[PDB]
């Protein structure tokens, strides 16, 4: 049947992400997108304050490393050999995980600079039915939660918003065009995470 207007749900899903304190997220990379060395990573994300707990797929010198991490403190972990955790840090030097879930800087940013949302289809994302989005996101809004972009600008990108209930985002890709993406797949928002 007919799709809703996108804008009014893009409304919505801004709101609701600004008041979102957790979500597990799933964190893909396809293609090559120069210094960010990551292919996977899922995990869970809490914020007020921050932690998180979760594993990924990393590249470190030609080689795929699948490493566990915490975010605890300020403080990143890590297991780059198996039951063996290295400390790395402040996690902020690297990226601070709490800036997916920044109001002003993170996912709800993206969705404020938004523009030309356009309802494509509807799609199953983790079994619920959700509204897939097409526009661009402001070169800006993007290389603040994504800096490796380095956008000059806009750029294409897909949401999906549950058509339904919250109206969550459930899951945002940007296209840095060739087939170079970063795709999110959020979830179990409000989840207490777990802690770490
Ligand atoms: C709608 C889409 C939403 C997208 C939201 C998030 C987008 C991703 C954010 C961009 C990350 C920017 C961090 C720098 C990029 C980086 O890879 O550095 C490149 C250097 C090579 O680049 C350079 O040459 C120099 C950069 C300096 C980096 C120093 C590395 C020190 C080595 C030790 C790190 C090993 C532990 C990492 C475990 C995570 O080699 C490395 O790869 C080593 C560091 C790996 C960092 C992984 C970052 C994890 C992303 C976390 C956000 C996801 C949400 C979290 C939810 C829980």
């Amino acid at each position: 049947g007919p799709l809703p207007d996108a804008k009014p749900l893009v409304e919505e899903a801004t709101a609701q992400t600004k008041a979102l304190k957790s979500a597990h997220m799933v964190l893909t990379v396809n293609g090559k997108i120069p210094g960010l060395s990551l292919k996977t990573l899922s995990g869970d994300l809490t914020t007020n304050p921050t932690a998180a707990t979760g594993n990924v797929k990393l590249t470190l010198g030609g080689s795929d490393i699948d490493a566990d991490f915490v975010v605890f403190d300020g403080i990143l972990y890590a297991t780059l050999t198996p039951n063996q955790w290295s400390d790395f840090g402040p996690a902020a030097d690297i990226y601070d995980p709490a800036q997916v879930l920044n109001p002003d800087t993170g996912l709800a940013n993206v969705l404020a600079n938004f523009a030309d949302a356009k309802a494509e289809g509807r799609d199953t994302i983790n079994g619920q039915n959700t509204i897939r989005i097409s526009g661009k996101v402001s070169a800006q809004a993007v290389n603040q939660i994504a800096p490796p972009f380095n956008a000059t600008q806009p750029v294409p990108a897909t949401v999906w918003i549950q058509e339904t209930g919250d109206h969550q985002l459930a899951q945002a890709q940007l296209d840095r065009g060739s087939g170079n993406s970063v795709q999110m797949t959020l979830s179990k928002w409000g989840e207490k995470v777990q802690v770490t």
